[PDB]
DNA sequence: CATTAGA
DNA sequence: TCTAATG
């Protein structure tokens, strides 16, 4: 956690670089199990050899460990960190919709900068066009103060459209968070569940309302169950307009809301921790359900959920407010 | 790990 | 179809 810090850190830097600039999935993967192991190791690593004793720790990495221990650096880390070509890729990728793949392709052609991206708007597809457009606003964190205004609205239309809709704003915000990155609205409805062969309009009606009123400004991707767009709070009585914010809404089989909600509410740890518990308690939690565990090794049979609670009780725990879903 | 674009 | 990119 701190003893192994620099090590793991350099390791991750390394791995990342392989998978990004290089299309070296393996080495990429190498650096990671290793970083993952030395991570757990309970004692100051003193040399490659020491480390080397470890699984996934070869000679290659081990050798880096040394240099890094010896000189507080690493040449290759220096070289890459400097590397233009590589610097470029690291960066373009920031654009929403620009993955590594495309990032290399752009670079190749010579799209190193943001402006490059501009002059070449044409080489860009819709996602990345919007990505490029809201580049500033995308990189910015969402004030609760604003989260509250947004939430407010969303809940209104949803209700206005059909009163049957159930909507929940998930994530960090859900969990008290002073700022969020983007808004996650989970969404279900009664006429939709496991069997009941869809009703795409279900998603549709709402996306349509939100747009209707000018909340949703753009569409990144919309499908029968997952809409992905851009939103913006009405820039009041001018001098102050709001930044374009990433938002996503998902359709959900009412019969799988809470688990789902349980899930996306986090935290990533409270989850795992929660998860590890239902295990002992003879269960199985996953983004959509909770199944009682059978001795034969494994088992099924999806237990009935009506609130975050039920899940809790099931695993016989203490209902934990979102506020405290911290870990 | 499952959903959507796109070519 | 496969393959990228989000989450
Ligand atoms: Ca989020
Ligand atoms: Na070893
Ligand atoms: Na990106």
């Amino acid at each position: 956690e701190t003893l192994n810090g620099g090590i793991t850190d350099m390791l991750t830097e390394l791995a990342n670089f392989e998978k990004n600039v290089s299309q070296a999935i393996h080495k990429y993967n190498a650096y990671r199990k290793a970083a993952s192991v030395i991570a757990k190791y309970p004692h100051k690593i003193k040399s490659g050899a020491e480390a080397k004793k470890l699984p996934g720790v070869g000679t290659k990495i081990a050798e880096k460990i040394d240099e890094f221990l010896a000189t507080g650096k690493l040449r290759k880390l220096e070289k890459i960190r400097q590397d233009d070509t590589s610097s470029s890729i690291n960066f373009l990728t920031r654009v929403s919709g620009i993955g590594p793949s495309a990032a290399r392709k752009f670079v190749d052609e010579g799209i190193k900068t943001l402006e490059d991206l501009r002059k070449n708007e044409d080489k860009l597809n819709h996602h990345q066009r919007i990505g490029l457009k809201y580049f500033g606003d995308f990189e910015k964190r969402i004030p609760r103060e604003e989260m509250l205004q947004m939430q407010d609205i969303v809940l209104n239309e949803v209700k206005k459209v059909d009163s049957e809709y159930i909507a929940t704003v998930c994530g960090s915000f859900r969990r008290g968070a002073e700022s969020s990155g983007d808004m996650d609205v989970l969404l279900t409805h009664p006429s939709f569940t496991s069997e009941s062969t869809k009703q795409p309009k279900l998603l549709h009606q709402v996306v349509e309302q939100l747009q209707k009123v000018h909340f949703i400004t753009d569409t990144l991707s919309k499908g029968e169950t997952k809409f992905m767009g851009v939103c913006q709070l009405p820039s009041k009585n001018d001098e102050k307009e709001y930044p374009h914010r990433r938002i996503d809404i998902r359709l959900i089989p009412k019969d799988q809301y809470y688990c789902g909600v349980l899930y996306f509410t986090g935290s990533d740890i409270f989850n795992k921790n929660m998860r590890a518990h239902a295990l002992e308690k003879g269960f199985t939690i996953n983004e959509y359900t909770i199944r009682p565990l059978g001795v034969t090794g494994v088992a099924g049979e999806p237990l009935p959920v009506d609130s975050e609670k039920d899940i809790f009780d099931y695993i016989q725990w203490k209902y934990r407010e979102p506020k405290d879903r911290s870990e």
